[PDB]
């Protein structure tokens, strides 16, 4: 799986993960008027006000 690694950008880049993670998350956090979001590999089961999602496809976190 080769999802996006860059965050807070319009034209991010793709990169294949290793080890054993076939899921790429995409957490989004707001401040007030605007908000950003970061991607990566791994679906954590934490708890926070910030949004957290997970997918299993190429460039799923774009």
């Amino acid at each position: 799986l080769e999802c996006h690694n860059q965050q807070s950008s319009q034209t991010p880049t793709t990169t294949g993960c290793s080890g054993g993670e076939n899921n790429c998350y995409k957490k989004e956090w707001r401040d007030n008027r605007g908000y950003r979001t970061e991607r990566g590999c791994g679906c954590p089961s934490v708890k926070k006000g910030i949004g957290i999602n997970c997918c299993t496809t190429d460039r799923c976190n774009n």
